[PDB]
């Protein structure tokens, strides 16, 4: 019967990861994708469902994940070399009904762990299902250029970068009008940075790792995909014309203030008021 | 019989969207595309007609349209995924005898409807048919990375932005002679930003809406592409020459006009004269 | 039997156009394409051959090519589309007995001429047997996007500008020791660019127009897109290096010339003396 | 039997070099790739061995790589060709018992010889084998564009260019925490540059040649790729905040010293101190 990869969520995971590296942003192993599935789309699939599920434990439960099952990156994997050898690099965990771990039910073969962010990312998802009634189903992390080299030369403050955002194109007000956020730089690896990404889930949909990379959030993989695309292609124009000698004429205050009534958005209030 | 999936027309515009994705232009879904297609052009393939079209009325009147078929994209559609559905992602419509409504042919299934910038390519189509006497068919709207910053910096005028672009490559005068218009920023979407962008179209080839992208029109789907990329690509030597320190010598008036008389092409006066 | 497109030198063509497409120096419909052939190799294809034979009378006489077959890049052609229509957009032709024209034997379908640049592509072609004892065989015209970018802060001169390139690289010495050579502005087009463009080639295998574009000579395809490729690349350091705030530490005179001396070299008198 | 074009060597030498002429690295014939095998690798291939291997003397005694196979790159070649044809590109050697030369066993035809950076290769990899207890197994050297300019901008210094190869990048750290070496601007093609390289190797896995390139070595293919792609990455980072006018905030010192032991990394005591 049909391949387990010839699914329609393994294909997904297929298109994001090989297009997010021709872009040039997922350098070596960086970048991480966790998508949240449903139980009546790997119903089918048993068959390819390996004898033993191995267990490890789980830091510190989350009782809103329990029976959920995912799709990780393998830790150390390529996002290019995905396209050649899914099985070895993508892993399906689900976790069991008390919450406090998770079972491999399908690949992260030879004896591969999933991701190093899998804390980060279980704590923000759960925020993100409260926060929007369970429509976000993807966080996304990758090495985008622009932006990253956009926090050397402005303050990584959120009421600054997010006019700045909006007045580099027209369509970013439409696109984020939560905002961005913004942390301190924190040595990642550990626990601490997982709850401070998930405390932000709660305002905004984008945030910004310092030095490292862009957090999303989004209900389907190619919108956020295009999210954090929307923002970088504007990050492009921002680098261009600081460059070229600054900024001289934009976006006035009282036209962004027509453009959130027309699309019925609010936008930030923080930052419109600068 | 042969499926209209593989006609002329159809694999002609899966060429224009793909072209476009790779180029960085294009990214989430906008962007906007139309084709003028000829009764004779679709006559033998009425098997995949629709067998009920569905009915949208204009939302002002357009007499020079009446009876006239086009193919359209779809409203939030992203240019990427037309090559693996073409007609998920593509539609056919036929404007009434009246000039008020069209019925939906092909494509354009799953309760699809076309883009929400159809007032503005519908308005640019009429206006440019008194212009060219029937010669131009396509209208062309894309954010040109190039193109968008050099509005932050340039002056919104006629004479100085035209005058820059004819410098910046040699060949540029001969492709568009008649310069390039630029509007007041507005709101996208509404009928205010479709008047005045054809009302620029009467005396240009080549209509700038700031911040936001281009407006181009060419007489085949390969003109159109060219006039777009020969422009762009006499805005990116423009970016680095500006951001390398500033511009040294030029080509002379006295130059201008002798190139423009062997090629039997009437610059325009206004910014000829600068 | 296998078409005349099967040969050996068609698939050539389709390599060199397809993969300049792809770098971004043949937008709309620049830059030419010319290759030298022998009677042996068009011997086994006589049957593709047209039977009317169209005749074209030369500008200028050239005694030197008689019975010389070449196969040339039709006028107005794009070279994206090369790769997808052979037939229309290439062709061959023998130059006559005399030195006044040749016959079209094949290709150019449909009332297509060579291209407009032949009168350049030609008489570069005579000086450049005699300069090399009948080795080179291709010529090449591609409007560098590096390069021309140089042109307008760059003083317009043989030695400076040769010797800027010589510092942009190591290899770049060891390809091209005789430099390059720039010629004043000029109308395109013209058999007047066409005498100093020939003038030059005797004394350098690479040439520049300022504003305009390059122009490049060698013994095949693969030496003649490498002496190009390498050219541009140069550039691309320059332009990135003197947004920086200029060049601070570069190559001594005196480093290039134990350099020339390695590799049995003998550089530019003009240049060297800077 | 399975060709020798199809096995996991070959087929990981088609990856690697393909990977680098899209990412804009190898013009020309810049570029050169050793990977060390084992006698069981070549075992099951015996058949397509040539019949008469020359002999070709080595410049200098190896006796730590005795009887030791490698798999190298011809030299003069060019790295886009060698996917359409591996064997006239490729090629493989054998040390012979007492470390004086190596035969030619497959590849390399038409007497074709091993890349002329040979001796460069030989005196590394035995050096590289001594530190890492021969783990290392394969050497890499590449043209990287934004590479090249930084050396022509900053201090050419090994501290000072790993200090600010850190500050680009937070996984830049943890890769290579040894450094990058630097060398003094030298006539390749010489053993004399070959003892400077191998010098060096001895307390630094990658070492920069000016206006020249980069040197790789690491312990397989999918590494060795990475570890110089994450300073390319770190330059372009480099490069953009440079053109905007300085950097103004980064990672501190005080955040790199709990970094490194964080994973347990011991950081270049040189760099620390800046
Ligand atoms: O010494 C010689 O170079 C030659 O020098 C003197 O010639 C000068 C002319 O008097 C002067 O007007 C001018 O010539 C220009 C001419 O007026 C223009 O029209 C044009 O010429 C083109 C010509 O119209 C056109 O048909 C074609 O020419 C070809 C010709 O039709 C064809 O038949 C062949 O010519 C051969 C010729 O038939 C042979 O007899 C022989 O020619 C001898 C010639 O008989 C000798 O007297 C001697 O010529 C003198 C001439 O007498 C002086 O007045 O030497 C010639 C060479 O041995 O060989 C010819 C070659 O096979 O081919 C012709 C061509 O080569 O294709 O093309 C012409 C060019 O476009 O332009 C000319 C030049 O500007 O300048 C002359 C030079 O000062
Ligand atoms: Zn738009
Ligand atoms: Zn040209
Ligand atoms: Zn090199």
């Amino acid at each position: 019967m049909q391949n387990i990869t010839q699914s329609w969520f393994v294909q997904g995971m297929i298109k994001a990861t090989t297009d997010a590296w021709l872009k040039g942003w997922d350098e070596r192993n960086g970048g991480n994708l966790t998508l949240r599935l449903d139980d009546a789309d790997i119903a089918p699939y048993h068959d390819n469902f390996h004898q033993q599920p191995r267990y490890i434990p789980l830091s510190q439960p989350m009782p809103l994940l329990a029976n959920t099952p995912f799709i990780v990156t393998g830790s150390g994997k390529f996002f290019r070399n995905v396209q050649l050898d899914p099985a070895a690099n993508l892993g399906i965990v689900k976790v069991d009904s008390c919450g406090a771990g998770y079972h491999i039910l399908w690949g992260l073969t030879n004896e591969a762990v999933p991701t190093s962010e899998l804390p980060a990312h279980f704590l923000s998802h759960s925020e993100r299902i409260k926060a929007t009634n369970g429509k976000d189903r993807v966080i996304m992390h990758c090495h985008a250029t622009n932006l990253i080299a956009l926090t050397y030369v402005l303050e990584n403050d959120t009421a600054v970068f997010t006019r700045q955002l909006w007045e580099g194109s027209t369509e970013c007000l439409v696109v984020f009008p939560d905002g961005v956020g913004i942390l301190p730089w924190m040595v990642p690896g550990t626990d601490a940075i997982g709850q401070a990404t998930a405390q932000e889930m709660q305002k905004h949909s984008l945030v910004l790792w310092p030095f490292h990379g862009v957090f999303g959030s989004g209900p389907t993989l190619d919108e956020t995909f295009g999210l954090i695309d929307t923002a970088e292609k504007s990050a492009q124009v921002l680098v261009k014309v600081y460059s070229m000698g600054g900024m001289k004429q934009t976006i006035s205050r009282e036209e962004l203030i027509a453009l959130g009534k027309r699309f019925g958005v609010t936008p930030l209030a923080s930052a419109l008021a600068l």
